């Protein structure tokens, strides 16, 4: 402790950079992103004071963290701090760049005693495992739009209904409550990995069931375009599968080699590759089929080829030539193997 002699404080109050009711408030001001682990006694009172503030609408911002982690800590850890703070999960984190701070405090009744004074100021039917599986089932279209995702949200708890499953509050089905869920998603890495480390890595609870469908349908969401574009570049021969040679054409080289670069990046993230876009890993950017015009005009001529569209796949006039191409070459393809 003591006084602030960098000059670097001052310099930022002075210039604007930091607000001056930041220090001179009516508190303090503040490489590895550090999430307080909050260790109480009353655990599953604290989660349902945190499912009651989401259901009350509530924007934690920087608390977030520590809350959803709370929830997690309870349902799929049962309470355990060790279990989890052991965990592959927290070992993926930690090398990800998260630094767990574990605070001891006990006699808690008041979310305000864990704790930006707005979460402060603005200070249920379900579980933990509610929460956590209704926030799984966002997971399938969250990268793509509001409504796509609010529209798979809806069917799916009608299947999960139907089938006996599960059942959540009905004020949870709003679409103001699953616009909330929908914005915390979309900003939170933590509580989407999580879930997805969960329905990953798990060999009877009917939300760990809910979370493991949700992963699995997220396969590859907002990866499913340039995926079904791969598949019409790859040509399976009696030799084995190659590259399409309309790939391998001069003005499409330097194409190639940025999708060839771009799925490196993808392929370095192994398992979780498939999540990539959920969880925005490094090079998935690159990635987009957008990116790669000729490569979708030929995968999309191939397709036309066998009568089939490529939903996604929007090839401009500037591209139509080499598309009718790679059909026309498909057509020959088959006649050169109809023959024989």
């Amino acid at each position: 402790p003591g006084p602030e002699l960098s000059g670097w404080i001052s310099e930022q109050l002075m210039t604007g950079r930091i607000p001056v009711s930041d220090i001179f408030c009516d508190c303090y001001a503040s490489r590895q992103r550090v999430i307080p682990v909050y260790q109480v006694n009353n655990l599953e009172e604290i989660c349902q004071l945190i499912i009651q503030a989401f259901e009350a609408g509530v924007d934690f911002q920087e608390s977030a963290d520590s809350f959803l982690l709370m929830l997690c800590l309870h349902h799929a850890y049962q309470g355990d701090y060790k279990l989890f703070l052991e965990s592959g999960a927290v070992k993926y984190l930690e090398g990800h760049g998260f630094r767990f701070e574990v605070k001891k405090r006990d006699g808690v009744k008041r979310l305000e005693e864990l704790l930006g004074k707005n979460i402060k100021r603005t200070l249920t039917e379900a579980n933990a495992g509610q929460f956590l599986s209704f926030a799984s089932l966002f997971l399938p279209k969250l990268v793509v739009g509001e409504k796509a995702c609010l529209e798979k949200v809806q069917r799916q708890i009608q299947v999960h209904a139907e089938q006996g499953l599960i059942q959540y509050p009905t004020a949870w089905q709003s679409v103001g409550h699953m616009m909330v869920i929908f914005r915390l998603m979309r900003t939170n890495f933590l509580i989407k990995f999580l879930l997805i480390h969960q329905g990953m890595h798990m060999v009877h609870d009917a939300n760990d069931a809910v979370i493991s469908n949700s992963v699995a349908q997220a396969r590859f969401s907002g990866l499913l375009i340039v995926k079904t574009v791969l598949d019409h570049i790859l040509q399976k021969t009696e030799r084995g599968v190659r590259l399409h040679p309309l790939a391998r054409t001069a003005k499409v080289k330097n194409e190639v080699n940025s999708f060839k670069a771009a799925l490196s990046s993808l392929a370095k993230h192994g398992e979780y590759a498939p999540f990539a876009r959920l969880l925005n890993l490094s090079g998935v950017n690159n990635l987009e089929h957008g990116l790669f015009p000729q490569l979708s005009a030929i995968a999309l001529g191939v397709a036309t080829a066998h009568g089939s569209t490529l939903a996604g796949v929007n090839v401009g006039e500037q591209y139509q030539q080499l598309r009718e191409a790679a059909t026309e070459a498909e057509k020959q393809l088959q006649q050169y193997a109809e023959s024989r």
